[PDB]
């Protein structure tokens, strides 16, 4: 992947299970670990490091496969990319963690807290994954068709990744409320040159919890769910109208579900916030962490 | 003025300088002060107040000559309001203080919190008086043209509050998004039926500071504004889209320019907002207050 003119922030490398992930950084102090999902990388909180410069250690980590990070020889599976997540935070050694998260970086980041409650100071989480989507009809229609299609069969999973490259060339656009510059598509575009490493796209859609299926991401999910009910931990829902994964009354369900969650409304934005509401996302992050200077 | 039927707080009043203010109240324990504008009155905080009921003493007052107070034989310059909101506060003996301001409400309440900093625990306020008004150009075109007319002699600022009622009929209903119900609007109507009184619409818009005129205020609010920018109490602007005294880019100055400010944003609106988004001002609110320990 070459790395895009437009992210301003040191390009780092973890060793990790015999292949290298890639992070940016900044600052010293206790992390906050910044996690993105599907289909993006590091470069998707660009715009919302700034805010956040002398508040502790930045570290936004590309997933294995994603960003700058390597791409080894594997299926990447939901296990494995927890694997190489934990490896990650272990090669670090981060402790006392604030973890800021968006799509499977939550699901990886509640997963990572859930195991290591103790390793962890807040969470703060933006179209996340949190109660598991119910089925098909509950979900939103904007990809709806486009998942069961996708999920049908390996072959159309393979042409909607590899050869249409639609969650990157269709869905991402599709799912930022203002129109992105070329160049920052570009950097998206970035890491899925190769069509056949595409392939490694096909995985998080066949894998999204939809009607308890997959049953293991169910499972895992439900029980970090169970889990983040009971945990005292600060917690910030940042949230966009109309959003995705976290439409507006879900939020609202939230705020009872969950101990000690605050909330921050950031206005127009749909799944990829961060592109719409990046300064007021990271002001938001901000403001929470510094607890009105107590 | 007769009590709206949307309005469900008791109503009490004070004995300030020979005159009653009104106010209504509820509840127990460290102060919220409740502060209008033009043209006003306690009623603008109706569903604002249930979000907040057990977080403090819940106290909105009238300014005098407006909504149910008193209306005596006085100039109404602003040395007058000043004298009296200081009359209500020390009648009261409000202590430990929580102001939420807008419009002349909040360069009251600034302007108070400013003289008796010891007597404040915060400040919350929204499409507010910060930095003064550069130029008429800062309005768009309608309102600059509202504002210059009224401005430009004594016998139109006439005409347009006691013959027209222009801030009510007109100002008030354009900078809501929504409509406004039948007795909602009577209820601002009301305070304002009589001709004679509609006198004292006039002294507000004639004193607004733009352009530094006039001096008096442009002075007493940069002298606020320069203790504000330097007072670590705890702050909380609440803001729309797109506003009208405080838009989108001068929120973010505002962040960095005051101490420990928090902002949350609320979405659509103008300059009434609370009738726009009147359970999100107060949840905001009482989440910041919350977090600062109030
Ligand atoms: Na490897
Ligand atoms: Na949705
Ligand atoms: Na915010
Ligand atoms: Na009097
Ligand atoms: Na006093
Ligand atoms: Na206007
Ligand atoms: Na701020
Ligand atoms: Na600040």
């Amino acid at each position: 992947t070459q790395k895009p003119a437009d992210f301003p922030y040191p390009s780092h490398f973890a060793d990790v299970l015999g292949s290298r992930m890639h992070y940016v950084e900044h600052g010293n102090g206790d992390p906050l670990l910044f996690l993105h999902g599907q289909p993006t990388w590091s470069y998707l909180w660009r715009k919302v490091l700034p805010e956040l410069e002398g508040k502790g250690r930045l570290i936004a980590v590309d997933l294995i496969g994603y960003g700058m990070s390597d791409k080894p020889d594997i299926p990447y599976d939901i296990d494995d990319h927890i694997r190489y997540l934990d490896g990650f935070i272990e090669a670090l050694g981060l402790d006392r963690i604030t973890i800021v998260c968006h799509d499977w970086g939550s699901f990886f980041g509640f997963h990572y807290a859930h195991r290591h409650p103790e390793r962890i100071k807040g969470l703060a989480f933006m179209e996340a994954m949190l109660n598991p989507i119910p089925g098909y009809d509950a979900f939103d229609p904007q990809t709806r068709a486009f998942f069961q299609t996708l999920r049908s069969s390996q072959a159309n999973a393979e042409r909607m990744m590899m050869d249409e490259n639609q969650f990157v060339e269709n869905i991402l656009p599709a799912m930022i409320c203002r129109p992105l510059e070329r160049q920052e598509l570009d950097a998206y575009r970035a890491p899925w040159t190769d069509r056949q490493s595409r392939r490694i796209l096909c995985t998080f859609p066949q894998n999204l919890c939809i009607g308890k299926e997959p049953a293991s991401v169910y499972r895992m999910q439900t029980a970090y769910i169970e889990w983040l009910g009971q945990t005292d931990l600060p917690k910030l829902l940042i949230h966009a109208e109309p959003g995705f994964l976290i439409p507006a009354p879900a939020v609202d369900q939230y705020r009872q579900q969950l101990p000690n969650l605050e909330t921050a409304f950031v206005g127009s934005g749909l799944h990829y916030i961060q592109e719409d509401q990046p300064q007021k996302i990271g002001q938001a992050i901000a403001q929470w962490m510094d607890r009105c200077g107590l």
